[PDB]
């Protein structure tokens, strides 16, 4: 049966398709043929611009505007045409060789070049670039700015939570109190971090030639230095330069950003999870609408796709960076699959958007909350004891939380200590949701 | 971009699509529609045939008939209808309900009991049920004939080069000989060991109730034994039957199954690394100087099974974990049941392909297998002892320190203190001529 | 530093030790030598068996004495000896072959036959052999009796909450009523699965010799059939057979094993989770209440997480071994144990835990009276049976919900009135569906 | 059955266990305790140091230094009485808070301030920093050290032998020649890129209290800034701040840690694997042609994957802990330096099999000899240069089962249209020459 969003064995390219259409441009077969033209011309324009090949001539305004638009201009059709020479070739990246070849036909400047497309490169040459092409891209046009997207979202249920008093939870257990706010802020801080992280995450590329060594450019072409040609174009390409390599590129970086993205995403796993358990106390509820509990699927879903992306982008990340001597072609297929972890990442991060945005707090429930758990408020008074030298606090509190705990049983009990009164009045100025230490404070900080 | 083998982000529905295609009628959107659509028929019809049940009058050939073709002629377009009919349910699994009731409205004897389809249904009910279909159909119609395949050019090779000498490789490096057709014949076993252990594996699968504890079910129907009805029914499907669950089927039997083909997988990976190396080695030539034969389709191969394997292992491990009655985590991860499973389809047919273009070099082999001859030392040493001859290692400390050779081995064997027909054995001993029992070990495999 | 449960680098030789002592005499080097030392002895007695082999006669009464007696009280100190032994061979298992030739030496008969010790068998035939052993005899003396003891301990709750009606929570939020024994009697089916399973589970071994082929035997003894000596000696050392091998056993059975064990404590992590939220909205208590601290369910949790971690790294890892063989397991086997240990301290902590744990009534009854949005459900059913319009319209419109205004919703539709007197009968703690039989049935 | 290594379930602890003997300060319950007594002791310091707490006056010298004394010479046996402190208190941290009491109780100056032992911490303030010092102590002291004398053992075999003619491997069959100073040389270059990055990783701690609010610090102590009092006492420490927290440490450096970690462990992974590879090739061979054991690599291969699993689990899971905190990490800490110490092993193991490596520049030059089709490739771009028309396929016209040799490329070349200096300059090409760049980026990695 013919593919099509019903058909699809993969939801990512099934019933969740439509989230991820932006990686369509560039993890697919698709992007692979783009960058690997895109590369493949530039490389072409390269060599015609070096002084030292007399082979190739420099390209006058009008052949560099037919491949720039060549570039520019490739679409699904000209994938499609590759698609098709591949059946004569069997080789995928010869196919674009063709393809090009028989694109340029028409121009004597191009055409009388043309055998210089692909000159002295090997496939991995192409391959690892247009994959470099990939994951930059992705992370630029599209991870970072989602990232972006969670944790400005985070932040603003942070500002809006702020003041919010809330019962803490230790082992699932009443604690000493907080702020939503706060608890907001922190998962905020952390999903920053691993922006930063991967915003400084090295994207590698090479074209070192058939097993890393120059041997045929330099065999054919004496009279060029290809380090300075090969880190002069890998940097022309706004990728980054690994004169090191085996056929392939060792794959690192790959599992670097992954790793970062991996975090992210189980940060991100975790802010699900505590919202499902807020969600469960009904310390949350619907938010109004123009168009009530809260079906917590959007975070869910989230999380459960979450996983699955760490459970691919792990896996790439550990299997990549080994391969058989100079190399094995295991890796090969496996650099088809970058997009589909970062696909169930993508899915995962607008679900949780989603679930951010049918939230609304539930005030007075969470004030009852805290009201009814006056024990927390044992604590900040045996410190005060602590210091002005009352005995055995933690014995002496005793006789208190077991058990009434009333406010009456509580600055009774404060009166009944020995203490300064300016600090028995303090501390029978508390009540446990006032109680939060320095939880604002800090949640305006983060900005 | 619109939806095209060149547009998918995944290589599944991607270039290697069309080697899974026959999953696209089981694990994708059309095939959970199509099986639930396949459940909910069946249990109207279940809901029918029962005597308890009056409100629900049994139902001549006529109408039995329409429901029959409406669960074997399912097509596309009534996935699609279903898929129409959200937007408005926002619920998928009611979305099939309404489309059995406007399929049925037309033939009056299912249009009037037609507010029984889904009767006392949790949406799970459903789900689970066509999750059970989907792997049973999917292990039916594509794994275990895959894995016979698979077996049969494994052993098709065993047979091949059974009498086919082999220097073997401990760590790497030589060691007492073989046959290929022996180390072709283990992992067959290996093999064909998770193949019985798949088929014997338990497609589970339950409906219960919302809770599980059939209580809307008794709350109507206080007279009917809904247990008796439920693993009826689960049975009657191909399906067994879990007696106990919440909300949701507790998964556990898709983890043994993604566990059990996951160990498959990993022999097969073994497979294909073993043979990388022959081809590396050698070893191998192409079918048709002999020529160098390229084991893409075996790399093609690993590189796949691996990253099944890391889809599987996570849907086995994640699955089952469930917040209380349930979470719906899993909801959305049982969509993905099918791509461990295709990952998996396209490594077995790469490596049917890889296998396919393999020629042996024996010319080879045996100039290997001449070329060391220090493998002799073993079987020397094994007699020696047998016939009470003091240390034979250090004694061999003499014979091995130049390089080997026959009439050396010769020297030495007539050097020492043994029965001549023993010797003379010893002495009809090569390389080549040593395979222990090899050949009819492989004679054995049935 | 020399070592102690203090100075060690791992809790499970470490702060957890004296959880694990069970398995210091299987998966540790002493039982890694006890084992050897063991198939060692018993290939030798077996090799006296055969009549075809008349270069070592058969062993009396006093030779199988000595043998049975050697193997049977193998100590610390003598692998402290062996231990000793492969400082000078530095092959360790030429030293349990050095050492048995070493202490057989009092016996005559035996020290005529010395030579005949690890005859024509090759290190992995030994080793292998001695990791069946090792794992059968950690899943029966120790795995198995600790997994019936959970699931006893989940029935346990099981038959104690069964008529204990509780509020059900899917996706967190409530619905349908159900019991806990209930939900402790689902987990307790689980386990049993898995038991069984476990129980199932080959545990597979072979002698083929060096790399399977059986080169050395049939060299010397063309005579003897060693498929047969090879089947009878593993059937007879408790272990089932594996026909065809390279140097090494696939080690597939391992993946197998530690495949289900790992299934069972995923199980056990969704329970103790579960149990941490049950906890967590104080629907448990000690033995005004007492809040229960539910550590050992977390540390239950923790050491689930690390026990599948190495059982699943070693299953998939170990099966993979590059043409005839390669070491890379040798050493990955020595931590065969580790992960299984991890497992213990949570098969144990969970139960301190439960030990730990008594219902609330009150807590349960009070939070099923303030929702009868759950008695949504079951009208709507009868509603469909008798014909009424459209129900969920008109119930999801229907509904802050009382006993009164349900009953009066339920005459508020035309039903029989036996169905009314039905209807109007239940509560959401009266609701339970079948729950209490399908506890009954367990077992 | 007493402890020993001998009945150690762990080979960390056991047979493996004297190589790990560094971790037995650090990730140890001793460890634990050392650094626990650290910061508790510091944190005492910063206490009396503050003005605004009047209630422990500033220490003297004839003070400060007792305690300094405390921390520096910490011992076993202080650690064991604190194991029988926590015999009694039942609570691990406690027995800490005690032992420095029972300490101090001599000196009157200490001992009437010592109620303010741990004020206002909760017991994560301290077991998070002491983590801190954990990782950072091993990986300054420990880890680093060893990623430096592998990445040298490498650097060291891609010099000796830059020079040295190496015929490459793609796909396991012959490609475009190389020496053995660049293969080991990109290994290099990998291991440094991750030595940097472990060296540029951030450790944290926090100590803000309780929920991390400084809840009870400001309620006893309205008048101090407790977030200035926090980062000051976590920088003080050698470590780095993180002002928002719940309860614990989000414990995401140590994700970051253990993920380069990793990383580290799988090029080394990749390493001994291509290593056992040319071991099998005989590419290798003893050091006063003998067959050298990859028994080191094999040894380091495995125990790298079980670090990697270890560490990848801790990384994964303990960033996860349900609301302001669950303890299910408290145990999983414990375990912090089990995967290092695999990987210790490791470390060690494939330096010692380095150790016994020679080269066979022999083996390697004549199984270049005998591959003089790689030549082909330079001759096509040659070819492709100077215009001849279909170069590709104008080559692999030899096939030819007279294989290829010297004087085939040179007669071939020589029919070749070619202004001569190109034709002297391939026919000067032999396979050993053809290794191109590879000892000026050798060179150049200095």
């Amino acid at each position: 049966m013919e593919l099509s969003s019903l058909t699809a064995v993969s939801p990512v390219d099934g019933r969740y398709g439509d989230k991820v259409s932006a990686l369509r441009g560039i993890f697919s077969e698709y992007g692979l043929l783009k960058f690997r033209v895109q590369v493949e011309v530039r490389w072409l324009q390269k060599l015609a611009a070096h002084a030292a090949i007399k082979e190739v001539p420099a390209f006058a305004a009008d052949a560099n505007g037919y491949l720039d638009t060549l570039v520019a201009n490739f679409n699904e059709e000209d994938a499609a045409r590759i698609k098709t020479i591949e059946r004569t070739t069997n080789h995928d990246v010869k196919a674009v060789e063709y393809f090009l070849k028989e694109k340029v036909a028409a121009i004597p400047a191009l055409h009388d070049v043309s055998e210089f497309i692909h000159f002295a490169c090997t496939s991995e040459d192409i391959n690892n670039l247009s994959h470099a092409l990939m994951l930059k891209t992705a992370r630029d046009e599209v991870i970072l700015p989602y990232w972006r997207q969670v944790i400005n979202a985070v932040k603003d249920l942070a500002t809006q939570y702020r003041d919010i008093p809330l019962l803490s939870r230790t082992h699932g257990q009443p604690a000493t109190p907080s702020t939503l706010g706060k608890e907001m802020a922190n998962v905020a801080y952390r999903m920053e971090r691993q922006f930063r992280q991967l915003n400084q995450v090295e994207i590698l590329g090479k074209i070192n030639g058939a097993v890393g060594n120059y041997n045929a450019h330099i065999a054919a072409y004496p009279e060029v230095d290809w380090h300075q040609f090969s880190e002069e174009f890998v940097t022309s390409l706004g990728i980054q330069w690994n004169p090191y390599t085996t056929q392939i590129e060792p794959h690192d970086y790959i599992a670097e950003l992954f790793d970062c993205i991996a975090r992210f995403n189980t940060i991100l796993i975790d802010f699900d999870r505590d919202v499902w358990g807020y969600i469960a106390l009904n310390h949350f509820k619907q938010k109004t609408i123009a168009g009530h509990k809260v079906n917590p699927i959007d975070f869910e879903n989230s999380e459960g796709n979450l996983g699955l992306s760490n459970a691919v982008l792990h896996h790439l990340a550990n299997k990549l960076p080994v391969s058989r001597w100079q190399r094995d072609l295991t890796d090969s297929t496996v650099l088809r699959n970058l997009g589909v972890g970062i696909g169930y990442a993508l899915i995962a991060y607008q679900s949780t958007l989603k679930g951010v945005s049918k939230l609304e707090v539930n005030r007075d429930h969470l004030l009852d909350e805290l009201d009814h758990n006056w024990e927390v408020l044992a604590e900040p008074i045996q410190t005060v004891m602590r210091r002005y030298g009352i005995e055995k606090p933690y014995e002496k509190l005793k006789e208190l939380t077991r058990k009434r705990v009333d406010a009456e049983g509580m600055k009774q009990f404060i009166d009944s200590l020995a203490l300064p009164e300016a600090e028995k009045t303090r501390l029978k100025a508390m009540t446990p949701a006032n109680y939060i230490g320095r939880a604002v404070t800090l949640v305006d900080e983060l900005k």
